[PDB]
């Protein structure tokens, strides 16, 4: 109760600091911006959103930065990996005009795999050019950086397409009842993206540009959280979840169970959650205790019924056994249950 609000103030402690580090991190980002333009195929890459510690909102250790590049691919034909929903071939939509990713055509598909090489080169042909910094490119998120040895920045590439979403999200986002069915439309008329995450042609759809604009903008209410009276808790709900899973992810690295879980697992139940509790009195900020209750409770009702639909495309099932192991769920739930009946000692000193 004040406990969380204790761990939620010192999750700011480290967030005030941040400021010299974004300063670098976008030196880097622009410098490889503009590099990239260079390039035929790669002339209209550029970030997805404009805002402070670019997308940093993914791990609470203040040293991770996630930063997605875009790429506008018109006329584009989605061929689904058949029964999987959410992974697609990309192919394209009439001839006239040549597009400049012919390079990285395996026929009439885009090799995602081919089209990541060329782009993980360019980037690491880009890192002994620089002089100021030291980058340390580590492959193993398409790129990934060690700045100054202190910061840490990984690099996604995204195909954007701004035509209608694919069938398989038809039934998700079901905003309805909370955000309202004029917001859902117009959601669905903003573009979506294609991440490469592999069959080395597959790219899975993101829609993590949807998720922030319904986090920023997230009541029932249009002023909420823009007034003393309005001050609900869901953002400190989703920060003291993704919190949870990190602690217990560092406290059990070296056992390999909760490798399968990432903080998309809680950020997807936590809108679950926000579905089915849709209005601002049922978050009100004096609740905290019981809200975060609400989350967590949720969430180990996820795990034991193995049972957690993606937000977006609904017939996708993250907690399936095909994705996560039965052990690996009843073993998060045994630490997790653990935690809720022990007033959550791993967020303690
Ligand atoms: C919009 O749809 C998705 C977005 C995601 N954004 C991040 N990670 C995602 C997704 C997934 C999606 O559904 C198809 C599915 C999975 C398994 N993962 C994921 C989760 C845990 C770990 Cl350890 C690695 C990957
Ligand atoms: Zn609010």
């Amino acid at each position: 109760a004040s406990k969380l609000r204790a761990v939620l103030e010192k999750l700011k402690l480290s967030r005030d600091d941040i400021s010299t580090a974004a300063g670098m991190v976008k030196g880097v980002v622009d410098h490889l911006l503009l590099r990239l333009k260079c390039d035929s195929a790669f002339r209209g890459v550029g970030l997805l959103n404009t805002g402070s510690y670019y997308e940093h909102v993914k791990i609470s250790a203040p040293n991770e930065f996630d930063v997605m590049f875009k790429l506008e691919v018109p006329r584009i034909q989605l061929e689904e990996y058949s029964n999987t929903r959410a992974y697609y071939f990309v192919k394209f939509k009439r001839n006239p005009k040549e597009n400049p990713l012919s390079q990285f055509l395996e026929g009439e598909i885009l090799s995602a795999s081919k089209m990541l090489s060329k782009f993980r080169k360019i980037i690491k042909e880009e890192i002994n050019d620089i002089k100021d910094t030291d980058v340390i490119m580590k492959r193993k998120p398409a790129v990934t950086l060690l700045i100054s040895e202190k910061i840490s920045v990984d690099i996604t590439l995204a195909l954007e397409s701004k035509s209608s979403w694919p069938a398989s999200t038809q039934e998700g986002l079901r905003i309805q009842n909370w955000l309202s069915a004029k917001v859902r439309k117009q959601l669905r008329l903003k573009p979506f993206y294609l991440v490469p995450k592999h069959q080395e042609e597959t790219w899975r759809l993101s829609f993590s540009h949807i998720e922030k604009e319904i986090l920023n903008n997230h009541g029932k209410s249009k002023t909420c959280c823009e007034n003393k009276e309005e001050k609900c808790c869901r953002k400190d709900c989703l920060k003291l979840m993704k919190y949870l899973l990190e602690q217990l992810k560092e406290r059990f690295k070296d056992k390999k169970h909760l490798d399968k879980f990432s903080s998309y697992h809680v950020k997807t139940a936590f809108f679950h959650v926000c579905t089915q509790n849709p209005q601002d009195s049922q978050w009100d900020r004096k609740d905290l205790g019981l809200c975060f209750d609400n989350c967590v409770t949720y969430f180990l009702q996820c795990l034991r019924t193995e049972k957690l639909e993606n937000y977006f495309i609904p017939e996708f099932n993250l907690f399936s056994s095909n994705l996560i192991d039965k052990r690996s769920k009843e073993f998060l739930t045994k630490q997790i249950e653990y935690e809720r009946n022990n007033e959550f000692p791993v967020f303690d000193e």
